[PDB]
This record gives C-alpha cells, sequence and structure tokens, in this order.
RNA sequence: CGAGAGACCGAUAGCGAACAAGUACAGUGAUGGAAAGAUGAAAAGAACUUUGAAAAGAGAGUGAAAAAGUACGUGAAAUUG
RNA sequence: CCAGCAUCAGUUUUGGUGGCAGGAUAAACCCAUAGGAAUGUAGCUUGCCUCGGUAAGUAUUAUAGCCUGUGGGAAUACUGCCAGCUGGGACUGAGUGAAAUGACGUAAGUCAAGGAUGCUGGCAUAAUGGUUAUAUGCCGCCCGUCUUGAAACACGGACCAAG
RNA sequence: UGAAUAGGGUGAAGCCAGAGGAAACUCUGGUGGAGGCUCGUAGCGGUUUGACGUGCAAAUCGAUCGUCGAAUUUGGGUAUAGGGGCGAAAGACUAAUCGAACCAUCUAGUAGCUGGUUCCUGCCGAAGUUUCCCUCAGGAUAGCACGAAGCUCGUUUUAUGAG
RNA sequence: UAGAGUUAAGGUGCCGGAAUACACGCUCAUCAACAAAAGGUGUUAGUUCAUCUAGACAGCCGGACGGUGGCCAUGGAAGUCGGAAUCCGCUAAGGAGUGUGUAACAACUCACCGGCCGAAUGAACUAGCCCUGAAAAUGGAUGGCGCCAAGCGUGUUACCUAUACUCUACCGUCAGGGUGCCCUGACGAGUAGGCAGGCGUGGAGGUCGUGACGAAGCCUGACCGUAAGGUCGGGUCGAACGGCCUCUAGUGCAGAUCUUGGUGGUAGUAGCAAAUAUUCAAAUGAGAACUUUGAAGACUGAAGGGGGAAAGGUUCCACGUCAACA
RNA sequence: CAGCAGGUCUCCAAGGUGAACAGCCUCUAGUUGAUAGAAUAAUGUGAUAAGGGAAGUCGGCAAAAUAGAUCCGUAACUUCGGGAUAAGGAUUGGCUCUAAGUUAGAACUGGUACGGACAAGGGGAAUCUGACUGUCUAAUUAAAACAUAGCAUUGCGAUGGU
RNA sequence: GCGGGAGUAACUAUGACUCUCUUAAGGUAGCCAAAUGCCUCGUCAUCUAAUUAGUGACGCGCAUGAAUGGAUUAACGAGAUUCCCACUGUCCCUAUCUACUAUCUAGCGAAACCACAGCCAAGGGAACGGGCUUGGCAGAAUCAGCGGGGAAAGAAGACCCU
RNA sequence: UGGCUUGUGGCAGUCAAGCGUUCAUAGCGACAUUGCUUUUUGAUUCUUCGAUGUCGGCUCUUCCUAUCAUACCGAAGCAGAAUUCGGUAAGCGUUGGAUUGUUCACCCACUAAUAGGGAACGUGAGCUGGGUUUAGACCGUCGUGAGACAGGUUAGUUUUACCCUACUGAUGAAUGUUACCGCAAUAGUAAUUGAACUUAGUACGAGAGGAACAGUUCAUUCGGAUAAUUGGUUUUUGCGGCUGUCUGAUCAGGCAUUGCCGCGAAGCUACAUCCGCUGGAUUAUGGCUGAACGCCUCUAAGUCAGAAUCCAUGCUAGAACGCGGUGAUUUCUUUGCUCCACACAAUAUGUACCUUUUGUAUAAUGGCGUCCUUGUGGCGUCUACCUUUUGUAUAAUGCUAGCAACGGUGCACUUGGCGGAAAGGCCUUGGGUGCUUGCUGGCGUGAAAUUGAACUAUUUUGCGUGGGGAAAAUCAUUUGUAUACGA
C-alpha cells in the first residue's frame, strides 16, 4: 500500500462543471471593518493583457525602482442594477428574511431573463419582471429588522447591465451579492441609498488592495492522468502503457479512497486564485497596448485594430495585476480580498511609463 | 417364400429406415447421412359479400357438429400479453 | 383421537405464609435477691500555678463492672399442625347407563377403582366454507460423496424432457 | 528431361607495336580472352520492429533485411513406404498426425489406482488394534461389537508376589 | 414426544431478561487489561526493639579549645597517606575527628556536642492496597455507551437458570400370565452391517367386472395421515383396462470436465471483411445511393490492358421470378 | 469445408522524362467491393519547435551527420590476387560564347539552395575465430555444430572391401 | 601413458646440484592466471570528477605441452569489447497542430460463456470473510471511464514424487 | 508459502568490579545475564500440486516513528565559537555521479544536509524482461559406458476485450413550486530550505576567529492561476523552387507525388507569467503563594508564564453540510378548478393487558325489561382531554319537567389595545355556553316522512353537491472561452 508523491492538486474533488457562466463563492471574503459600506464582490469581463512598464511596490529592492515589466488582465467593469435589497435577518430556525426593498426601475436586459425557459429544466413559476412590488412600506421596516436582535447580513440581488462592453445580448446575468460596511445596522442603512437603480463600483474595490481572482476557468477536456495529475510516460513508450498510470488502489486493503490518480474533467470550477494585487482603475481610456513582436498572442488593447472575440473597449475597467479565469468572452465575477497582505499604496496613483501601440501581428 | 406363435415394441422403442432415407446434402473416397407420422361419413377444402395493395381483417355459406377450417388429435412451462 | 384447552360442583398431592404445639433445650427481644470485689458521672469542699485549668478528698449526693450464695425466668435447630390463609400440577362426577377388584362410615355417602372424549397440528393413499396479497417483532447458516474436518471461497443446476 | 537472368563495370593468359636498355630490366599504346570477375531486375532467401491471437490462413498481416553464370533457382514425368525409405546431422522428412504415416478389424484390450452410483421406518450398531509378509493406499490371522439359536455377574474378605 | 414441578454449570449498570441492592473495608488510579533483574517520602495495619519529662526528635542557634604540626608512610603527608597507641587537658562538652577544601599549607564546617523549645518520635520486622521497570505500522483497538463504584475482598440476601433433574400420559419391537392379546419390565443419539416388516413399476397363469347412455389419458380440485405417494370428484376423451387370486422380470435417480435435443448466458453489445475521394441529375416503379442511363471528378494503365494449357465442365447465353436466400 | 484479407502453371511489351524492366506519367484500355450521417473527447494510431548535446533507457534499439558529376590529394603490411570511394579539399544546372552540328573550354548574374519534385556514401584508432563461397532444426535454439577444394594411413586384385 | 620424501650455495633470500624411496619408466621445442584457477578488490603501470575495461605486466600454474597436433600467417562477414571526432526526442521538458475513430446513430447480427450473493475495522475460525460475532457504514432510474482486489479469458501446475 | 519458537542472534535495562590524570559509570566496561524482540540467521513437513511466475529500476495508489533535518528545552571533565550528550515532538524537507548484474562491496564532487521500520517491498490483464525453472555446442571434474557434476562458458515464447467490486468524470426524480445566492452544525485542503542587502566589527579571547537580535530582498523547487514585454508551433490563409501529363495548340489554368518541397500571422501554450499564514487549547520546563511534614518546595486548597506539530484562519459543500428570500399556478413517480358547505371510509401518543375459534388493537368493561326458544333468539337507549391511585369518566337516591335561592365557580373565546418579533402569546368590554344548592309537579299517549350501512369522539385523505371567481411552457431552429455527450 505505498505512495508515490503529490503529482498534482488533490481537492478540487468532485471536479464538477460551473454550469452557471459566471463564478459563485459561498465564503464570501468578511467585511470591511473600517469602509462603512461596501459590497463583497462584483463584476468584470475578461478582455485582454497589457505589459505594465512601472516601477516596484517593494521599496528596499537591489534593483529597487527600475523599469519593471508585468501582467495586467484589464476588466470591464461595468456597474450592476439592484432588484431588491433583501434584509436577510434571523429566526429561531436560521438565515431567514421577512421582507425585501425594491428598485422601482430596473434596466432594459431584464426582458428575457427572468424565468428559465429553457429545455429539460424547471421553470419558475409566472414571477417575471418588475411591476411596482414592495418598496414604499418595506423600506421604513427595515429599520425595526435590526431592533429584532435576530439579525443577520443583509444582502442585495442583483443583474448586470450588458451593452456598454462589446457584447451585444439584452438578457442579463444574475447573482445575488453581499453587503459589507461597518456593522449590521451600517450595511442596512447605507444601503438604502443602493437600491435606488445602479451601486458604486468604487465602494468594494478602493484603489490598491487586494483582489482575490476567482472566475469560471476552462475546459480542457476530458483530460487523461497525464496532463489532469501530472504522470509521466515510460521511456520505453510501446503497448499499452504510453500516457497510462500504474496504482488506482492496493491490495491490502481493496477499498481505498479519493486520491486515486484517474481520467475526467480539468479545470471548469468556480476556482479562487489568490491576491492579485490591484493596480490602478481608470474611467474611459488611458492604456494602451500592441507591439508587433511575439510575446504571447490574441488579446490587444486598442491597438490599430482592436480585440480579437471581444470588441475595442470604451466602458470603465479596473486594472488587477495578474490574471483571472475565463478565456476571451468569458463573464467573471471579481471577488475581493479579506486579507489583505501588503499595506495599501493608496492616495497617490501607481505609474505609467510608456506602453506600444502599433499592430500586434507582422 | 409362406404360415403360426413366444410373459414380444406401440415414433427417444426396434430393423439403417413405419413417412420419397439414401432421395435438399458432406467427405477424393467400400462410406457417413439429418429434418421427417396424422381431417371427416362425405372435401362439400370457404361460393358469395365487404375492407386493405399483397400479407391482413370481418360478415356469410357448406356440414352431423364449424365449439372439425386445411400449418387439421390431446396440450404444460421458460420463452410471453 | 393424542397434546394445548373446556361448563359447573366436590376432593387429593406438594410447598409456603400465618396462627399454634410436641420432641428436646435455655440462651433471651431480655428476667429476682443477698454479700463481697469494683470505679463512672454529676455536684460540693480544699490546695497550688495561671487566666486558663488541674490535683486531692468526696463510702457522708448518685450509680456500675466480676465472683459467690439463694431464688426465679426461659418458643423451639429438628418435627408436626392449621385447609385460618394462599398458587398450580392430580383425581371423582352429571339424561340414558357395565364388569371386576377394595376401604371406612352411615336411616346419608365419599374416597378408591376400572368401563367410555372432542378440533387443528407433522405428513405418504377417501377432513370441517376455501385459496391467499400480507404489517410488526423474534428466532434463523440448507445436500449426494470423500476425510478426524466445508453454510464455509472443495466438486457437482439457467430450465425442462430423453438415457 | 523442359523453361528463365534485361541492364551495367573491370580484365590476367595469349599476341603485336613504340620509346628505352651492353643485354635484361624498364616503359608507352593497341589487339584480345579465363572469371563464386562482378552487378542489377527475373527466378529465389529471412535480420529488426509494431499491430493481431473469441481474427482473414489451425504460426496471420504492415514497415524493415539477403542472393543471382555459381556448390544457380524452378516445372513435369517416374520410382523408393515404417525399425524400412533418408541425411552436409536437425530423428528435419512423409496429407497439418512422422521418436516408426494413415484407415479398418480382433476390441466393449486392460487400469493392482482414482471418481460416480436410485425406497422408508424399526429392531439395532462397532472400529482405526495385532501375530505376520520380496510385504506396504492391500490381505491370511488375531483384537472388538454385526446377524441367529442354546446358556453364562459381583460386592469384597483372607493373604501371597513384585517396585 | 408435549405442557407443567424443581434446579446445575453460570448471570442481574446497559446493548439484551433480572439488585443503580444490603453490611463492613484498604484504595478512586478508570485500578479493572501480560511481563523479570532491580528500585521508590503514594497510603494503611500488626509485631518486636533502640529512643522518651531520667527532656524523644527537627529547625534555628554555637564551643570550633590547651598539649600541637601528637606520632609515623614519603620526594613531601600536613587531623586531612598508611598504621597503631588510644589519651591527657579543663574532669557540668570537643573525639587524637562527621563532612568540605587547596599538590599541601592556605582555608572551612560539624555528628561527637552545645543552647532555645516541650511530645510521642524513630529504626527494624511482617502484611496489604499502590507504584517504577514495558516500542511497530488499516478506523475505537486492552469493551459500544462508558463506570471513581456500575471496580475488588469478606460476610449476607433477593431475583434468573439444561428435552437432564421431575410429574403423569402417549409412540417402537419382544418376554411372562390367558386367548383374541392384554397386563407391562428395561432401554430406546446414530454412520457401516445383518435380519424383519411395509409401500413400488413392466409382465402373467387368471378374468370375471367396468365401457362409447362416455375407457385409458390430458388438465384441475378435494385430499385420509407413520416415512413411503393413492382413492374420490369436476371440466373433458371415443377405446381401453382392475373384483378374484398369486407367480414372474433389463424394476425407485441429483452428479464420472457424462449422455439426446431445444432453450438460456455475454447481447441486440461488439463485428459488419487491408484508407483506390465522390458530387449531381434522370429513366422505370409500390419502394431507388446500389439495377440502368447521362453530366462530372478521384483512380490504374509491364495491367484495373490482353490471353493459352493443366484442372473443372455448360457456371457463359437468352428467357424468367422476388419467396426461401445475399 | 466457406459468397474467407488466400493458394494458383502462364502467354503478349507505345510516348517523353530517369541506365535497363527503378522512379516519372498518359494511351490502346478498365474500374472504387453485400450498411450510413454528424460532431470530431479521454485514449491508441502523423508532423513541427526554443535551449542543451548523451547527460536517458536492459537497449545509439530509436534518431542525427553525409550523398551526384568532374578534378585534385591520400595510410600500416602481404599468401603480389590485394587495400583506395581512407583521411584532406573544390565546383556545378540555366543562358551567352568557343565550332553554323560528339564534347569540352571560356564568361556572367541571382536566390534559402543548381541533384532544387523525384533521386543520392558517416569518418579516425586498437582487437578474435571459422581459410574462402556453402548446409541447417516445417508450430520457442541461423551457431564455434556439419560440409569445403585438398592430404594421409588402413581394408582392398575386384569373381574386391562392403 | 609422461612421480614422492629429504638435504643443500657469503647475506636478507633462494636451490643449483645431491641423496633416498617407489614404479613398467618419469616429458622437448614454445606459451600462460584461460569456454579451465579453490586462492584474489592478487601485484604493478597508465587512464578516469571514481575506472578493475581501455592496457601494462606480475609470478603466488587448485590442475599448460607437438598428429582426431604445436606453429608461420594474407584476404573476406545480418557474428564479439573499448578509446576518438561531428552529432542525436532516448531523455531533459513538454507543448502545439493533423489524419482515423472513440462520443453518437441506422440496419442486420458474433464469441467460449448458466453459484444464493456482492462494505469496512476489530474478533473467533477449514488457518488471509462483502458472506460468520459485535460495532461503524451502505437507496433506486442512467451513461461515459480505468487497471488495485476478488484473482478474469483456461489447461486436471512449470516445481515436485509415484 | 502461511503458522509457531527465537534455535542462530540483534538491541536495551543492567549486576559493576576494573581503567581513564585523581576517579564504578566525561569516557572506556572484565564477566555476562534478565526482560523485551523478531533484524543476523533458520530449527519444523503444522498448512498447500484441476498453478504458490523471479530480481534491480521507471511510473503512480498508505500508515507508524526503533528520529537524518526543520519548532521548543536542559546539562558536561565546553573559553565565545568550534566540540560532547540527553528530554518534549510526526505537519513538512530528505541530492548529483563512478566502480560493481546490483542496494551490499567501494570511491569521489558538492550541497543547508543527504534518516529508521512495516505494509502480498503499489508492483508483469500499468512496465523493462539486463537479474530469473527445460531444449544447438565446448571446457574442467567424475564413472567400464550410454553419460554425469552443490564447477564455469555460447544461442534459446511476457497471450487477451475486467463478469462483481475499489473507482474518476456527466445527466435524470421524492412535503406546493421556484430562475438567483449568502450561513459554517460539517467534508475536502495548502506546506519546505539557502544566499544577499545587512546586523557588527560589537560580545569574548593567547591566537586563528567573530555570537545574541533586527529590518530588507530574492533564488532553487511544488500547486493553482497563466495568454502582454518573452520562446516556438498555427495542414485554416498568403508567400519561394523542380518534374511529367491533360484541358485543341500556344497560352491561361488543374489534378498529383505528406502541408510535394522552401517561409509568416489566426487558435493554443511554455523552455513561462502571477500569487500565498488567524484565533484558541496546552506539554516538557521554569516559577508564584502555600502544604503533605515546626523548616522547606510548582499541588492536596490556591494560582500563573509556556512549543512547528496540536488547533483554526483561507477556499469547495443532500440540516446529518447547496444555506434560503423576493415574487409567484414547476423539469416531475402521478391525479391535477384558487372555492368551501354537507356527507362518508380508514388510521392514532408504546396502537394495552390477553385469549378461543379455519377468523380478538377490538365489549369481560351503562342499567333494566316488554318480546322471549331462553345460561337462546330479539328489541330499545348511551355521561372529553388530563390527572390521582386499591383502581380512575369514577360519578349513592325510579325518571322527567318546571320554579326558586346562596349569588359563586369553570371552559371555549369574539370585540378592543399594547408589545415580544415566528414560540406567535394574553386580557377584557360587549357576547356565547355550562356548572352548585333547595323545593315542587307530571308520567296519559300519536303522526308526518324516509333508508344500504360503519369504534363514525377525533384526525387525515377522498367522493358527491353548490355559489361568486381563473395561467406558465415543452418542442426545435442556430450558436458560445459551453463543450466529450449532457448541463
Amino acid at each position: 500500500k505505498y505512495e508515490a508523491p503529490r503529482h498534482g492538486h488533490l481537492g478540487f474533488l468532485p471536479r464538477k462543471r460551473a454550469a452557471s457562466i459566471r463564478a459563485r463563492v459561498k465564503a464570501f471574503p468578511k467585511d470591511d471593518r473600517s469602509k462603512p459600506v461596501a459590497l463583497t464582490s462584483f463584476l468584470g469581463y475578461k478582455a485582454g493583457m497589457t505589459t505594465i512598464v512601472r516601477d516596484l511596490d517593494r521599496p528596499g529592492s537591489k534593483f529597487h525602482k527600475r523599469e519593471v515589466v508585468e501582467a495586467v488582465t484589464v476588466v470591464d467593469t461595468p456597474p450592476v442594477v439592484v432588484v431588491g435589497v433583501v434584509g436577510y435577518v434571523e429566526t429561531p430556525r436560521g438565515l431567514r428574511s421577512l421582507t425585501t426593498v425594491w428598485a422601482e426601475h430596473l434596466s432594459d436586459e431584464v426582458k428575457r431573463r427572468f424565468y428559465k425557459n429553457w429545455y429539460k429544466s424547471k421553470k419558475k413559476a409566472f414571477t417575471k419582471y418588475s411591476a411596482k412590488y414592495a418598496q414604499d412600506g418595506a423600506g421604513i421596516e427595515r429599520e425595526l429588522a435590526r431592533i429584532k436582535k435576530y439579525a443577520s447580513v443583509v444582502r442585495v440581488l442583483v443583474h448586470t447591465q450588458i451593452r456598454k462592453t462589446p457584447l451585444a445580448q439584452k438578457k442579463a446575468h444574475l447573482a445575488e451579492i453581499q453587503l459589507n460596511g461597518g456593522s449590521i445596522s451600517e450595511k442596512v442603512d447605507w444601503a438604502r441609498e443602493h437600491f435606488e437603480k445602479t451601486v458604486a463600483v468604487d465602494s468594494v474595490f478602493e484603489q490598491n488592495e487586494m483582489i482575490d481572482a476567482i472566475a469560471v476557468t476552462k475546459g480542457h477536456g476530458f483530460e487523461g492522468v497525464t496532463h489532469r495529475w501530472g504522470t509521466k510516460k515510460l521511456p520505453r513508450k510501446t503497448h499499452r502503457g504510453l500516457r497510462k498510470v500504474a496504482c488506482i488502489g492496493a491490495w491490502h486493503p481493496a477499498h481505498v479512497m479519493w486520491s486515486v490518480a484517474r481520467a475526467g474533467q480539468r479545470g471548469y470550477h468556480s476556482r479562487t486564485s489568490i491576491n492579485h494585487k490591484i493596480y490602478r482603475v481608470g474611467k474611459g481610456d488611458d492604456e494602451a497596448n500592441g507591439a508587433t513582436s511575439f510575446d504571447r498572442t490574441k488579446k490587444t488593447i486598442t491597438p490599430m485594430g482592436g480585440f480579437v472575440h471581444y470588441g475595442e473597449i470604451k466602458n470603465d475597467f479596473i486594472m488587477v495585476k495578474g490574471c483571472i479565469p475565463g478565456n476571451r468572452k468569458r463573464i467573471v465575477t471579481l471577488r475581493k480580498s479579506l486579507y489583505t497582505n501588503t499595506s495599501r499604496k493608496a492616495l497617490e496613483e501607481v505609474s505609467l511609463k510608456w506602453i506600444d501601440t502599433a499592430s500586434k501581428f507582422g
């Protein structure tokens, strides 16, 4: 009953498909016990990268404040629209509300979405898009919600506004998003001014915190043991056992556990990557790219031309030094970081020195 | 070749074979060699009518009975509604 | 027709409770009186040191050990009784209606003998109004053959018919 | 005894000429003939590697490798049949069988060894021990109870013999 | 062979029926649950003795004396190396010495012993509960829950307890008294094996009885009770077979990698025949990618062109069919 | 046995390119088989590439260097029949011109490269045995086994030896 | 078919030569640690980041020796080791793209093939239990995957004795 | 082979005399033994012939620490530092080559440095087949010999599709429904080290030397993220060279020889880019007040400081963990009106105690009688939950109707308000229903109309009847960073 060393990550079991295109995360990043109102996460779309030629954050370096080449995902963040701020409190059973406080006017892309009109799946009943529901009487009793003592974290059901980013569809992408803030009272009080229609981007993301890069990754294949775990080939490479593996079980006992080196789905969950440090926030048009060299390929920010398989960016973006899962077209969900490691390098803006602009190709 | 009988069978028995069993077949080849019986008194083995394309499905006649209809005794089960 | 099980009245056998007694014996749950040996508690007096106590006298306040003499108590190992009370096995008898072997008692009769059940149950050959889906709960490891020894992870059936 | 090797490279031996040499060596050209000379196809042989083995042939298929005017390859006719035929040898070879072909009969040869083997109840029910064997998974005999007919103890008291 | 009457071996906190009982006791560690040499201020009892108001013992506090460096091992020996004498001193204590210290002096402490204090303390010897010695790999792993009494000894009490024990009847063969058989003794778990008894097929001397106004059989129901398998009854048959009375044979099935065949199984799963592109339109028709025809392309041309012998023998051909069969 | 990826004597010989009968490619001339469409995982089946240059695996197995024509230049030693294409270097086609008609000599330019499809040698240094060519285990042993031209003794006068 | 025991040279160290026993009587030319060596990482030089191969000898021959022959000695090979030059997907180091299928579908239609049953940890035990004792755990309609057990597809084991 | 013992023996405790400068234990240890144990190395036929296939390594699937290195501590016959030794404690890290078949044997270059033990050593239906059970041929050694050997050499079979389970991915369905997502009662997880800037030329020393402790950065290596300044691939779509033949020829265009061969960018990726440590519980050990026990000291009362691991932070998830709301008439075993009145069929706090008949959860469990076979047949009427105990509706006056008094006590529970904020609760005005105590009167006597019937109180479900009311989608066409198919 031996062991051979840990080639590949064990605990992505089961390797379940992330059906919904936007990433979810049950364990949300807990409160900013500093900022009086925030959100927990936000929204993005994966677009492309640039080489930010700047200078180091770590100030005591041997080559301190030199020229530094760096990755950056420049993800488009249009602000999300509220349907209603749901006032989750407690009861003596559990995490149960009392009322929501609706928004009056929603967006336009609420037409096609609020349903589950898809084949081999359940509906919803005729809870369609909004008429004019509970907000008038509901807005005052969320004050009385904290007076219960039985009171929990108040949240807000949101939807996107799409075309603004170059993707042309008008059926919105849904999610609930938790409201953070100072205390339970404050994430209710200041969130009354949030449900009006649209929220702020800058409430959750302060410039130069960190931002944990969760999104939905690509489904690579039905990947075998070589790529999915990390086995080799045998150098004889004949017969049956080329890209196979050896042991799955063991003689004594016959019954093993969930470590075994088999084939199946790779990637494609709502997989969480850790503290990618936020570079800058730029609202409109600032940085460019497009340089005629081989580096890595096919995602170009305002060159001569545009991006391939996305569209040219004329919106409002947030720049994360690092990355975030998906590929082109894929809609992402940027969660914030609860444990912010390094000291916040805010107040002033971070350096942009110069950047190229030409073709990307020949 | 004929007759008679024995505590001597009634289609897995016994002569290879009860019946077109050496004949649709197989092996160069004296040879091996299976499937395989069946109405009634009289065949009268269904005219005629009606539906469907033939198959198939219903009324009507013949005859002692059609609760005998041609693949024609009695009929069980896996199989199979 | 055997076992379980049977109206209603009377009785045996075996053991105990509770009340009582004999064999045989006297300690006790607790039993008198006289003389001598002993020595505990309360109260008083006296002496000495010290603020807290102690020693001696106290038969002259009240009471006892252990022995001797005299006198008086004394329910039970074993064994039987009461059917007061309490639980059962076991026997006799009931329209009409026998024969043989008995006892004691009576103007009476009972015990004891000796003559005679009813339905299913296991299941091979001549039964009750019957086949049977079937909760819940408890018991619960099936052969022909070898060997001291296989439900066993020894051999040997889809299933039916021929031999 | 009949049929088959296109194409392509060299050339001793024999014989002559020309320059040169005392003479012979040397030395320059032509004429010419013997090849396991020699080279590539026909005919013809089998080193490596992958896929098959319930599939196309009862040892198969793909990629890859050898020889050829010599100890050359091949067809047809005809002859040799089991202790014989036959050998540069490997009992290779003979109808997928060859260390003695195959077919049929005597033959249902035989198996001191192993396995399998068909109603029930009742009466009633042991033994794994031995003298002994060219004798050992056996069996003559003896120990113990089968079956059937007719009949058969000891508890313990006096001593005697032996560690 | 069955229900009662009484109890063994052994159990009662709980899984799972029965004391969370009673009395006394060490110990409370979850002891209970392996282990020696060898060892211990847990903690209790008995016996003997040193020791004690004749001032036990501890802590704290002193005198550390004169002879004197006693003497002697030895290079040196110094109380302080080895070995012997064994005191005086001052006669209310200091030995010719308990321990440390420097080669050693130099330095220091004290049983012996002094001074405060004022009651039971201490060595042996014996016994018990504890306690130290004790490491290995899949999930409690020295119990599931867990228990500090729901542990254990000693003494006691209550409840539970073998078809045996035990009551009485019943089943099996045989004996005696007296037939017909009844009373009735002793035993009855069971494999080989023998005997007895009972059920059994084909067949038969016998054969009358039953039968076409409904025989064997098929199929289905009732269906006695000793394990063996057989009588009656219902739907139905269209000719066969038993009273009586006894004799005879190829005479009872679960099995040797067996035997005669169908049917199951993997399974409607794989296979569906060596990688020389196929696209589009028509004729005919019930049905057309396939026959057949046209347009167009892949493809080979020392053969996909041409063509004789062995061997086979009418398979060519035209006519004619779509069933079995590809 | 088979409507099986098979065994199976044996006939005839055009064009231009490359010796012939390789290859190349059209004629005379013939034809894609007794099932089919769409996507095109894991896994088994084809090629490309940075940097390194043997470091890896029983295993240079696998994989790489190189290649023609013509000229120069080149190693021990012989059974004198030999080794040589050793090593070490240099250049091509095409077109013009030499000559109004093999072939070779002069002359000019360009590209990644003149054999441009196709096609076409790795070399240096030390060492064994059977002389050479040849025979071989039919379903797990291609060799040092045995033969080989040649040589000797012995049987042995053939009416031999056998 | 082709010997033993004993004694013996300056000096560490050795036995030329000599004697004695035994038997029918005791070997030359030339070579050695083997397809044969117990003893032996023997003993020495050179090579190697270590290097016993390459190549240089040592003598310490368990047990070399001339016709089913020593020995001279050139050519030839799908046969056998090492050093040396250029170098290499074998590996470092894996990625990417491509042909065909898997996924999925139609048709007709295999294969040997028939145990009640299908958790694990501890415990007893025909002796390594999903199956038996306790305790923890364990639902069904469905498809694609992958090589660990049970021990597959199969033949009365290959060792081993009669 | 498995079992057994530990033979042959390994390890430790350790008798501790010796000997190391004095000196039983810094160290060395005569002489050996006791317990443990299963490793050197084997005793035994206990259990096995219708299989019990070998070694070193590649690859991938565990657990323990008889402990090499990382956290924490103490001591020396140790000057700091080099050197020497012992305790708490299993989360993680644990090299590259050469000799040799080969770990053993035996050597080198570094590096922070290169552990121990078991587990069918994962381990031939994943893998090599060098190591490892037969068959060409030769030598040594032995026997009369065919031939043999406890001695060596040369060639000489790894077949195929996993029945059941382990098991890794993807869909389909269960207390109205439900697109969409947060709790953390729980499940899976991640992990290491060095150098340099710099601390400091300070501590301490004869001399070589150079400690405590900070702030700062980065390089080996792993996983997840990874598509821009890198490195390459890109048959898709474009660009360079050579041969033959056809389309009538020239020519303009094609098939064909891998993408013919020669050179880029879609589409992907690394040889590459980005990122990564909170609170709680306690041990060795040291003290703190103070014992057991006049002094004393960490423990009996009393009371604190305190370790990688432990344990949680950080991320995934069938209330036993995808929480659960707004707003409202579902994919789906399956019947399906948004209304609500009457009637009917069965079950229940542990569904008791128990027992006979082919047939008891069940009345044995008001009282009395006309009828009346009679210990029969037949006819008529009916009084909670919950609690106490001998038991428990427990309840003594022939029945029924009417009236009066003490003037209290119980329950359901509307209307009206306040407040908790899901456990939904109470109180009181108007209103509704029932009960205590005492007295008095009557008991004759008849129809309308209709029928199949219940352990029918209660609760759940269903049918019949009746009056005012009423709405989402499945398919499929076409596509994605959605991709295996699904979702």
